[PDB]
């Protein structure tokens, strides 16, 4: 039985595609899925040169990180699957960036208890997402970025997808992911001639 | 219908090997038509070993070949070269050129090409259809799958049979599928080679 294992932030535009496409191959292929909290704002920590201005677009990026791991140390990983969909339809889908407004209306559509939104402005949780996201974001590159998934325990870049493949397309991209996994001695593969808009 | 590998190379690069020699054990196992064309490493570093400072030597005996004799001829006239290069580590590449025109059956006086620039033009060309991108450069191997091209597989071994198959099969869904750009290991990186 495969399993795919794979590390979010809700505020990423190709996680939340990646993890669409996952959700699909689970409709069509018999396998595990296991969300992981990983965080943009720790990424762009780890860069001086970060400008005023990109920084200043995440000035509460670790609000919505927080919560989905204070969700998962009361309630078990099991909720962050539904947490992460109320989040991410209304930051990917609606384009709410009021993220106080996400966590209160996210916790509400999951069936989660309100008082979980307070995790956004503690750093009660930092620790642990710390750590959850240095299990997946660990590379060896200095590209260290989204989306990063674990195909039956092989850790990759991507796929880089730029729409989410829906039924059985989406199911035929994971076996071939799935076979990629499996070839120890296989290590890149990336258009050259075009490249998502973004 | 046919599925098409078009398969960029240089004899020197070992990388260009290994994918071009999965790409035949692929045509064993699966039905493909594979298409060779040349580039350059020596190309490459312009735009950015030993026995091997004179690297324009084998692409330039391939272009002329393939100017003289065709494109098909390039598939027994790279395994020939390479054969020697990569299998038996022959790094005297006078030597190689000589032997490999022969072994392809092809005439000995291709191998003044090595020393001459008169289809370095067509060269140029050549490497530029494969190695072009809008991105980041590339280095090797490139190939197109279907029409689609790539940077990779990266491999850094020779898969066999069913397994280069399955490999061919999963290359052929993301190069069939528009919106997929790319796949790349994160703990582990190939070796130097
Ligand atoms: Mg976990
Ligand atoms: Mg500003
Ligand atoms: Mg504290
Ligand atoms: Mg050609």
């Amino acid at each position: 039985k495969s399993v795919a294992d794979f590390w979010f932030d809700p505020l990423c535009p190709w996680c939340w595609i990646t993890s669409r496409w996952i959700l699909e191959v689970a409709k069509v292929r018999d396998i595990e899925v296991n969300f992981h909290v990983m965080s943009l704002a720790i990424l762009n920590e780890n860069r001086d040169d970060l400008p005023e201005q990109y920084r200043e677009g995440m000035a509460r990026a670790w609000g919505p990180v927080r919560v989905a791991i204070a969700a998962e140390q009361a309630h078990g990983a099991k909720v962050l699957d539904p947490l992460y969909t109320a989040m991410g339809n209304r930051i990917h889908n609606q384009g709410n960036h009021e993220l106080d407004e996400v966590i209160t209306q996210s916790l509400a559509d999951a069936g989660l208890p309100a008082e979980l939104a307070k995790a956004a402005t503690s750093d009660a949780y930092d620790n642990a997402l710390r750590k959850s996201h240095h299990a997946g974001m660990d590379a060896v590159g200095e590209d260290v970025g989204t989306p990063t998934i674990h195909v039956n325990g092989v850790a990759f870049f991507g796929p880089v997808l730029s729409k989410i493949p829906r039924g059985e397309e989406a199911g035929k991209l994971w076996d071939a992911s799935v076979t990629f996994a499996s070839y120890p001695h296989f290590f890149e593969l990336k258009r050259t001639r075009t490249e998502p808009p973004q």
